[PDB]
């Protein structure tokens, strides 16, 4: 009674037995599927903790041992005396990697074992928090040879408020409301842009103004910190054979660092644990630049290309979008900044699936997010059936602190 | 009542119609199986309850719920099943059920058209030659010299005991798939099987990679018999490119009529194992999936070499550039041949409008996001940013086992 999962390109068949271990419940029922929705104490802290400790001791091939039973006993003793417990350094590293390994919407998981874990659980103030973040950005950027990383700030604990990064990513561009009712810059960042200004940021008026950080230490208001210009590696966009493209003045940044998600490990919660990888080119070309509710450049590019935008059957949108993606891949390669195209990325994710099937007997994967937003069926993940479910450790969404 | 958001515009709606969904799907709170193509697998007390449900909505759809023959029609079906074990549908019920089954198909992006459907009633057919003639009137009517019209032909319902009418081909028009001393296929690899069944039932094979297969039609109980399609009934389109002069020399073609002939129409508890339906193509079905899938004609590499694309590195997006032009050549060729076709932008835009109508009419719409979003340029179309609820309503088209 485990789901049978077929690849329709090749004919292979597997069964996802890992799904029967799904340590939480999602939004679907036998009556209706909600798979496409974007947003779907001591004794229970104890069972989450015991399950994680069991996982950790499996991964080091030491399950059911003395050191294993001791650690379980230590944990339930700590939860008795304090209502919580502290992870050892090696458990934190393993926990952070599993949460990446368990993220069902991430197509980059072939890399999950190569993660640099920075332990900032001794962090003390917003100012120290800024220092750790700058170090993260600089290590992860690495002059364009990007490295995956996560920095873990102190956990949620009773008595004190949370560390929070108010920005959804460490690097985002401002979005300024206009007189047209329109938006200058990134429309997805209007809210954080207004928050910054009302916390004392002098706004610019460009389309690619990098936003300051809003950092919150426990029981403190958020504090504003400017990122040093030379810390934020950016890439001017040009096209290899459409020379007018460089005159659009488009740019994107090197480092995708998500900073507003909650990291859950063995019952414990880290509301501030930003992590970074490297971009897949369609994130920039298709979503960030062509979405009508983002920079929405697609029709402007198509007009410049002398495509017939009068009629949809010329496929002018598909043509413009492929060329924007080409420009993205060419610009990053030219600037020597790590980037992966959706063909290579999905191919390596197929290898991840085969790796995971041998290791854990399955892989949580969200088909609608794994399949790229252009050229879906040209990639191998399109013809691969998938089973979505929630494993822990996990990265979870959390409400905005404001 | 599930909250459903459109992320492109910000609108929010509630799918109250999902509450009235019955036949359970494959998902559970612990794991989602929405991406699976065939979910799970494939005392006449049950027949009455389904029969009375179907009758009730029929009379709600014509206002007349409340006294009148509405009261009356519930009785005849009661009596008919009490006497015979099955029942027969009144002709307007069969039309209404056929339309609703289409309206309820969660994977269909063309449902804006659900009201305009021609229903050919072939329930009095009792022969294989009769089926064949019924099929040909359909193909002729549906094709209509290239001005395609949606049509379904309903053959007699399955009766308890004694066999089924059935069409063996998955579609009325399919291209041959021939193996060889390479293990590879010439023709359509998706139809390797039904060609095997075509030859072993007495068919003479063909030349190359665009040979229209014969129909394997099966009257109840006695084995299927071959039927050869008249060429002038099979409108095909040869594929050319508006500016790439060499594309035509590649020798590709596709047929005009997508007519599905292996699904089971279920109305009011009755099951019709032979009810072939047809509409018209979205161009990505031909360009992207039929011609470009690695397990189909797989032409993508050949078109890239002719375009002089850099096939040495994935990062040139040569696959994406070649695929767009194939689609452009499909749209162009069908327009030149005055054959009805629709691009994935127009189709998805119409489907958004269908979603809004259905919100007003029934308070929701079953939609399978992974099949509604086109296989190319997905996020460039409005359905991409539209959350959708998938569930089973009746009347419905279902998949069914193959007859071997
Ligand atoms: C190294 C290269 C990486 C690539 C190419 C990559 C790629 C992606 C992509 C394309 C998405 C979907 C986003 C979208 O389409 O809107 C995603 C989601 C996600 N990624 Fe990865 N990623 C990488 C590294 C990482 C790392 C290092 C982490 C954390 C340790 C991570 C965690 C996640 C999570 C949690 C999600 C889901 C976020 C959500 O559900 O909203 N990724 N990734
Ligand atoms: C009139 C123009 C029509 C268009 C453009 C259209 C388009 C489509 C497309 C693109 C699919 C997805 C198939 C795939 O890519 O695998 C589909 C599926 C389907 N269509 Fe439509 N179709 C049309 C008419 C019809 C009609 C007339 C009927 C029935 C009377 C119908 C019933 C279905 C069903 C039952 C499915 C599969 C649903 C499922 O598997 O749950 N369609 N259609
Ligand atoms: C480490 C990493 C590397 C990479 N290369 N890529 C990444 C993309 C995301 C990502 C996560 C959630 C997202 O979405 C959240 C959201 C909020 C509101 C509405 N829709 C969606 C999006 C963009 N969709 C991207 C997260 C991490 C990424
Ligand atoms: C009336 C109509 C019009 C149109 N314009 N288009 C249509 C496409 C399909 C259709 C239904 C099921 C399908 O899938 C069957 C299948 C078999 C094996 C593996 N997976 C899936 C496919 C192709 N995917 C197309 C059905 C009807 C269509
Ligand atoms: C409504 C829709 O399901 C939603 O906007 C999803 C669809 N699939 C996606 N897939 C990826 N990779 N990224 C996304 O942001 C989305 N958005
Ligand atoms: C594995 C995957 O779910 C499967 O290949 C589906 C995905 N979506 C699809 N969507 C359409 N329209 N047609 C298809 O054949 C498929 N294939
Ligand atoms: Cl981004
Ligand atoms: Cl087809
Ligand atoms: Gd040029
Ligand atoms: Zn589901």
């Amino acid at each position: 009674k485990f789901p049978r999962v077929k690849n329709w390109e090749v004919g292979s068949i597997t069964y996802d037995t890992l799904s029967a271990q799904a340590q939480q419940d999602g939004p679907c029922t036998p009556r209706r599927c909600l798979g496409s929705l974007v947003f779907p104490a001591p004794e229970q802290l104890l069972s989450q903790a015991r399950d994680f400790i069991n996982q950790y001791y499996s991964s080091i091939k030491r399950s059911g041992s003395q050191a294993h039973e001791q650690r379980l006993q230590e944990v339930e003793a700590e939860v008795a005396a304090t209502g919580t417990y502290q992870l050892r350094e090696s458990e934190l590293v393993f926990g952070a990697k599993q949460a990446w390994r368990n993220a069902p919407r991430c197509v980059g998981r072939i890399q999950w074992g190569k993660l640099q874990v920075f332990d900032a659980r001794d962090c003390r103030s917003a100012q120290e928090m800024f220092t750790y973040i700058c170090n993260h950005i600089k290590y992860a950027t690495n002059r364009g040879n990007l490295r995956s990383a996560i920095t873990v700030f102190p956990q949620r604990c009773p008595g004190r408020g949370d560390f929070r990064i108010w920005n959804s990513q460490l690097v985002r561009y401002a979005g300024y409301r206009q007189q047209d009712g329109s938006v200058r810059g990134d429309p997805a960042n209007v809210e954080i842009t207004e928050l910054c200004i009302q916390h004392g940021w002098t706004p610019g008026n460009g389309r690619f103004d990098v936003l300051p950080l809003l950092l919150q230490a426990p029981d403190e208001p958020p504090e504003l910190f400017l990122l040093p210009p030379e810390l934020v590696l950016e890439v001017p966009l040009e096209h290899p054979t459409l020379e007018w493209f460089a005159a659009l003045g488009l740019r994107w940044y090197a480092l995708p660092a998500v900073s507003n998600m909650l990291l859950e490990i063995g019952g414990l919660e880290f509301p501030a644990a930003p992590f970074s990888g490297w971009y897949m080119s369609t994130e920039i070309g298709t979503r960030n630049l062509c979405d009508p509710h983002r920079y929405n450049i697609l029709e402007d590019v198509a007009v410049c290309m002398d495509l017939d935008t009068r009629t949809t059957s010329s496929l002018w949108k598909d043509k413009a979008a492929v060329e924007i993606n080409v420009a993205v891949l060419h610009s990053y390669q030219l600037a020597k900044v790590t980037i992966v195209d959706h063909h290579a990325a999905t191919a390596s994710f197929m290898k991840h699936l085969e790796n995971e099937q041998k290791a854990r007997g399955g892989c949580p994967a969200d088909w609608a997010w794994i399949v790229p937003p252009i050229s879906g069926s040209l990639t191998p993940v399109f013809h691969q059936e998938m089973v979505n479910y929630f494993l822990s450790p996990a990265f979870r969404y959390q409400p905005d602190p404001w």
